[PDB]
């Protein structure tokens, strides 16, 4: 009784912003991108069941030359096993706990989900965690869930790849639609990161909440968050890096899908660093989006995306301020 | 109904030159590699397809230390949609459409196709491209079908790996066995490439005609091109690069496939540089080519090719003059 | 008539050393990865299969920056035929013969076939050697099976990770359970590896035996080799590093499997370099090891894996003498 699902996708991806797009949103030229994973599970008894996934990131605008592996890398690698109602446990490769709140509102057809960044404690992807999860309460609550998680300390050769150690956990509740969820993480810095220009203090710590409904073809999802010494930060002036001392989040997304296949999708995202070092209050994002995805079927989909960049030319941080569209057609399977 | 084919192979490769063979047409050692890629296609409707395809070459004959990478590389990363009789449309990294005329003489065991570099304009696999194609134009001639192709600028870190915009196209017939095509493409060269000591312009262009018979189990065909400020070229002696001013090149192509699997197969190939800044006229291929493949059936097959190089040994260029051979085994599913 | 298996692995994996532990056998933290592989078999007639393999490593331990590609490889790369009883021959990346003697040994949990050095000749997986097998001596006596392989010379950028050609064979017989085995390697090492401070000679020399039972759920295996000019060294107090001149080297496993699924290890390893210029006598690697591994079925496993390190904290070369215990979930297909 195994069951793998080999999948991926094929994914091209043309941005375009005014000029360079070096002070834009999101940049300029072909971003087209393959994608290959496995996932399976296999049914050890009635109760207990194996279950692995290994995911990885083929980048489709870098030339066969020396530059052929520009952002490719491995996005999950873990292994776990799940008991009845007793819960699952994994280790590996897998998403930050606090993402079990940031995906209410990392929805949009090409952008968004802009505070859950990879290798940044337990808001995005991340190396080396332990994960327990449990559905409706050992079985006995309908729709109540909770998480937690162990980060490993990560010593890397860059202060914005490294964590030391840490605790998240989130709790979540669904019932006809509805959704709310809330979930915090701290973990230690290392002293690279300590060393850094930008940011100082001993614990990183992300909280974030969301808010949803998601039925009837209707998508609302908001979500609310902070962080203290935990969102990574440049300044292009200077060219100083390191983290922000503190940040607040918010994220809107309203979306609705026709069932002939058109899905429009309006949101809005802010995120404001405080305490940054030598500037005090600045914003890191801050844009209103349009965009549509339409979905041929389950395999086949076409979409646009169009960040409305509020951040100003004056940004403190050095921030591009230009508008950025993006336009995808995504074979998947 | 959707379908995807998993597909790759491993080939076991080894050449054969002399002493180095750093002045041999092919280089010495061992050139074993794999491929891994997958194609798929999904029928959205009785008159729309959907479609994308992901293609990577893996080097066997790296060791597992830090020159593990070398040589890895995405060839192919595309997505589309093929519209009844209108045509197909596609975009991300794929064949510049003058393959659509190089493609008739690729036909070697092991080497040929010495004009259809990488990342080379319109000559062959290049980021960024959106193709449109046409068979039998629009339903309504068989035999006849064209394509055009619109490039986007890739400013990349290397001269010999970006281009600016540009447009190509190529028309074809085919008609019981023989096949005429022509393409031709032309594209902005960016300042890094006109900042090389070799090749002057605005302007990359590429041409190319071909004509074949491939009936009977014969195959002949032949290509002639030219091209301005495209083709990529190295003096070794003073250690410069760049791209040729212009080029004229020729290949020519005869096999034939007996039923009992062997298929020999006999080349010639020139292509020749012209106003060279500081050289004039030099060669930069000219070889003859014997060989043969051998096909167990359709999965596994076997393969020698020997070039027999006229390159002389005082080329001005510093391209090698010694000959290569090249023994394979292919297990390919 | 072909069949390909698509197969893989997610590994859970962790390191637990004391400290840094750079001073430890193993080292510290996370240690996941994926495996992702296919091998293929074509029955091309009643006599004659073809065949193919290819096998990569994805780290599942580093971020998704610049460090995305460490540890990642092609592990295997080959492809060849098979004809009745006269043997199989193929070419690529594929398993020094002198690892068929060390395989009776490579068989822990987690660590273990300590001198099955990547890229070293013919202990471990090398690059561009042809193979060919001999099963039951042409069909004519059961039991008894041999080898020869054939190595070119692949001289790369570092002398750890090059070698000369050479000339290696295996002969082992089986009979109701157990099997001996002995192989013997040779070739040239190249003038990088000359140059290095530590080793000196012309041949590199690899030899090894074993023993081993297996049948009735029980494993026990030995092995006992020696190596001239072969075995990789680092000196970390003077940074220097080459071969070591001898060494001599013995395992040994033993191991017992339960029906209900699990299996416990104890082992012991080591191996000794002599001559070490600068040195004399010191050990390599001097370690005994508990573990088990607890199989759920065929695609779910986990274990632990301490090993009892007797390198003294003394040793001349730097080499660790801190224990390490390693933990791991499985889930492969
Ligand atoms: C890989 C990331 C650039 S995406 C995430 C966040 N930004 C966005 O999500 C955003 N939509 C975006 C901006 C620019 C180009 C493309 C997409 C950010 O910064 N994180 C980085 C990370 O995870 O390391
Ligand atoms: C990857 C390429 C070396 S192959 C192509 C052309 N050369 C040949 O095709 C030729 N048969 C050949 C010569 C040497 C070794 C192996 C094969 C050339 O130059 N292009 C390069 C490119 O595309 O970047
Ligand atoms: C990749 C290797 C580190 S594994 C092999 C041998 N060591 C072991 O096998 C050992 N169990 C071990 C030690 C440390 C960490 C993990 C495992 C060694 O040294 N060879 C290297 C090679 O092949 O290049």
């Amino acid at each position: 009784g195994n069951k793998v699902d080999l999948y991926g996708k094929a994914v091209g991806l043309h941005y375009f912003s005014k000029g360079n797009g070096e002070n834009s949103y999101g940049g300029n030229g072909d971003m087209t991108y393959a994608r290959l994973g496995f996932k399976g599970e296999t049914q050890i008894n009635s109760d207990l069941t194996g279950y692995g996934q290994w995911e990885y990131n083929f980048q489709g605008n870098n030339s066969e030359g020396a530059d052929a592996q520009t952002g490719n890398k491995t996005r999950l690698a873990f292994a776990g096993l799940k008991y009845a109602d007793v819960g699952s446990f994994d280790y590996g490769r897998n998403y930050g706990v606090v993402y079990d709140a940031l995906g209410y509102t990392d929805m949009l057809p090409e952008f968004g989900g802009d505070t859950a960044y990879s290798d940044d404690f337990f808001v995005g992807r991340v190396g080396g965690v332990a994960t327990y999860r449990n559905s409706n309460f050992f079985g006995l609550v309908d729709g109540l869930n909770f998480a937690v998680q162990y980060l490993g300390k990560n010593e890397r050769d860059t202060a914005r790849r490294s964590n030391g150690d840490g605790v998240g956990g989130s709790i979540s509740y669904e019932y006809e639609g509805f959704g709310i969820v809330g979930a915090y993480g701290a973990a230690d810095r290392t002293n690279l990161q300590e060393a850094q220009p930008l940011g100082n203090g001993k614990k990183a710590e992300q909280w974030a909440t969301g808010l949803k409904y998601d039925a009837n073809n209707i998508y609302l999802a908001a979500n609310y968050g902070e962080t203290r010494n935990a969102t990574p930060i440049t300044n292009k002036f200077t060219n100083t890096s390191g983290f922000a001392n503190k940040t607040q989040d918010v994220l809107l997304v309203a979306q609705y899908q026709f069932d002939f296949g058109l899905r429009p999708s309006i949101a809005y995202t802010k995120s404001k660093a405080k305490d940054v070092e030598g500037i005090g209050d600045v914003d890191l994002v801050n844009y209103f989006e349009v965009g549509a995805t339409y979905y041929f079927n389950k395999n086949m989909s076409t979409y646009v995306d169009y960040i409305i960049n509020q951040i100003d030319s004056d940004n403190k941080l050095g921030v591009g301020s230009d508008d950025t569209v993006a336009v995808g057609i995504v074979y998947q399977f």
